[PDB]
Formats: structure tokens, sequence, C-alpha cells
């Protein structure tokens, strides 16, 4: 049975949703979003219409890999969908997309607010983006920009890894900076590394003013490459400079946090390699003995693989928008 609608506007935008998803009320912005409450499920949701979805091929192709991607995540430290809708009754009226989701209420600066948390809650806190991580990198799947406003946390500091979310650079890996183009998952491990010193500190690990600025903090703290890693560089221009570099030693990170659990510093030494093939994959970051209280291997799942190939093809218009219609058809919702 196709459900009852309602028109609303809101934020200077209509929405239209069925009758179950009351109390509509903007929370920011490829979309608005809206907190809204679900008296099928009793449950507080966050509503996201997505913008001028069919407008291009390039909106239609986004459209479609947001649908395919949010349909494949179902894992508890990961963003996806309770629910997928529009108001059209037919693929010649489709011009709308709305995804549900949990109402998480806060992201990583909501939860933190500049300040120190325990040892304790720090573990929680990385233990559970790692066991996202894990999950998404098993997929084969890599993040690419994962900062405290990809991460969604509620009020118990349970959390979740957003595709986007609601000092956008102080996370990024330093190859991702240096516009690399064969990344490997281990940038995400970095960008971890940036959110779990912080957490123990209070204070931003790198916060570069500009582009070099945050080139110039990383060295400092990591060093200049190494021989191993020069050996890696194709670009001559790169390999010229860094060789024109002054060798800069890498510092000692139980000088760097001072007072933290020494398995938290161990861990940061491990996340933070300059070289990220020599970087902890967030498989083996779970087995750290930081993690010893959180810990179950039992209990950290994989995904199913997932076809990429799908959303990176050259398609007209409709046949995104043909091939979307059918996600939002064929989607089930979670038990
Ligand atoms: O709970 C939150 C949330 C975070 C911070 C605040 C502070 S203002 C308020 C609320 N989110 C953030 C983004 C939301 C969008 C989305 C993403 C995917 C599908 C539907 C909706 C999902 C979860
Ligand atoms: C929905 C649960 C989180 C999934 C994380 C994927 C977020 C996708 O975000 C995308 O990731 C790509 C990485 O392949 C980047 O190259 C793209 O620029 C970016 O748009
Ligand atoms: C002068 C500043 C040096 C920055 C060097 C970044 C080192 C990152 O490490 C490198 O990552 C590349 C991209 O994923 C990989 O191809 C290499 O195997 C890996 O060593
Ligand atoms: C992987 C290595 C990337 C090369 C980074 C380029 C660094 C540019 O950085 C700038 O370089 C200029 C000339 O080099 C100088 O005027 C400045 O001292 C420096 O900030």
């Amino acid at each position: 049975e196709r459900p009852t609608f309602y028109r609303q506007e809101l934020n200077k935008t209509i929405w239209e949703v069925p009758e179950r998803y009351q109390n509509l009320s903007p929370v920011g912005s490829y979309g608005s979003v809206c907190a809204a409450f679900d008296t099928k499920t009793g449950l507080r949701v966050a509503v996201k219409k997505l913008s001028r979805p069919f407008q291009s091929i390039i909106h239609a192709k986004r459209t479609y890999r947001e649908l395919r991607l949010l349909k494949h995540m179902k894992h508890e430290n990961v963003i996806g969908l309770l629910d997928v809708f529009t108001p059209a009754r037919s693929l010649e009226e489709f011009n709308d997309v709305y995804l549900v989701t949990h109402l998480m209420g806060a992201d990583l600066n909501n939860i933190v607010k500049s300040q120190k948390l325990t040892d304790d809650h720090v573990q929680f806190l990385i233990y559970q983006i790692l066991r996202g991580l894990k999950y998404i990198h098993s997929a084969d799947i890599i993040h690419r920009d994962l900062k405290p406003s990809n991460l969604a946390v509620n009020e118990d500091s349970e959390l979740k890894i957003l595709d986007f979310g609601l000092a956008t650079r102080w996370y990024r890996a330093p190859e991702i900076m240096l516009n690399w183009m064969h990344y490997n998952q281990t940038v995400d491990i970095w960008s971890v590394g940036c959110i779990m010193a912080e957490l123990l500190t209070g204070r931003t690990l790198f916060p570069g003013t500009d582009h070099i600025d945050q080139l110039k903090l990383i060295l400092r703290l990591v060093g200049t490459p190494g021989a191993e890693l020069l050996k890696k560089i194709s670009s001559e221009s790169a390999r010229n400079y860094i060789q024109s570099l002054t060798q800069m030693p890498k510092m000692n990170f139980a000088n760097v946090f001072i007072g933290a659990n020494p398995l938290a510093v161990d861990l940061l030494e491990k996340m933070l390699v300059l070289d990220s093939d020599k970087r902890i994959t967030a498989a083996q970051a779970l087995a750290h003995a930081y993690f010893a209280q959180y810990h179950d291997p039992d209990d950290e799942p994989v995904a199913d693989p997932y076809d990429q190939s799908l959303e990176s093809r050259d398609l007209l218009i409709d046949e995104w928008k043909s091939l979307t219609y059918d996600e939002v058809i064929s989607f089930v919702p979670p038990p």
C-alpha cells in the first residue's frame, strides 16, 4: 500500500513525506536535512531531501551513487538507511528522492567541545570509528575525508561514520594534501590518528593555516621522508624537492602526548606514519591492546563486496533516473 503523503514548506522549500513522519524541523545542509519523528517505529529520524537530483547527468549519477552506497551500508558504526521514498507514483513523475536514517543529534564537535576526553571515552570512540572503518574498507571503499563533522554521535557516545556531514583540511593525509593519485585505505587511518590525538589533548594536531602550513606542521611531527619512502616517489619534481629538503627527525610521541596512556601513544605512532604502506590497518588497530575492554573479534563484521563500476558509467540522465527509481522500489527496510 502506497502511504499517504502531505506537503509542508521548510527552510524555504517544499517537502512531501509519508504521514508516519511527523514534526519536521530543519537541522541544516547535496541536500537539506530535517529532524522528524517516525510514528511507525517510534524513532527520531534525520530525513534528507536530495538537491536537484535529476537536473544534470552529474546530479543523477551522484544521486544514484549516494542511494546505492547507503543501501549497501549495514553496520552499527556506519550511516545506513531506515527508509527511502519519493512522492512519485511512477517513473514519469519521479523527480525527488528522500533519505531516512536515525537522528544522532550531534557530530564529533558538539560531543567534544575542544576539551580533553578521558582515556576510556577516547577508547570507546576510536574503537567505533575503526570498527566502522574495517567494515567500509572490506567493501573496498576508502572514505578519503574523515573528520569530526563526518562522525555522528548520540548522547551515549554511540558513533556512526557519515558519507557527508552537515579546518576541513586538518584531518587529511599528506598524500591527499599533495594530490597523489594512488591512495590506499590508510589515508583514513591517518585521519583517525589526528582525531584520536585531538580527543586526548583537546587540541587540533595539525591546525595548518593554509595548504602548505599543514604540510609543514605534519613534517615537524613525523619527520621528512626516509630513503625507503623516497624510492616510491615517481614524480621527479616531488622527488627533487624532498631531496633538497633538510632531513628533519621524527619526534618522540611520548613527548608530544604527555601523560597519555602509553598504549594510546603506541597506537598513534602506528597510525601517523608518513609512509602510508607502513600505517596500521583498521582490522589491525582493532586488535591493538589499547581497545582490550571493547575488542570482540566475533562482532567486528565485514561488508559484502560493493560494485562501484556501476556508478562510474557514462549514462543518459533518464537512464540514471530509471536506475535510481528501481533502487527506491527495491528498498527493503531494516528489521
Ligand atoms: C555511507 C557510509 C560512508 C561511506 C564513505 C564513502 C563516502 C564517499 O565520499 C566520496 O568518497 C570517495 C572515496 O572513494 C572520494 O574520492 C569522493 O570525492 C567522495 O565524494
Ligand atoms: C614531502 C612530503 C612527503 C609526503 C609523502 C606522503 C607519503 C605517503 O605514503 C605513500 O602513499 C602513496 C599514496 O597513497 C603510496 O603510493 C606509497 O606507497 C606510500 O608510501
Ligand atoms: C611533494 C613535494 C611537493 C613540493 C612542495 C612545494 C613547496 C612550495 O613551498 C614553497 O616553496 C617555495 C619555493 O620552493 C618557497 O618560496 C617557500 O619557502 C615554500 O613555502
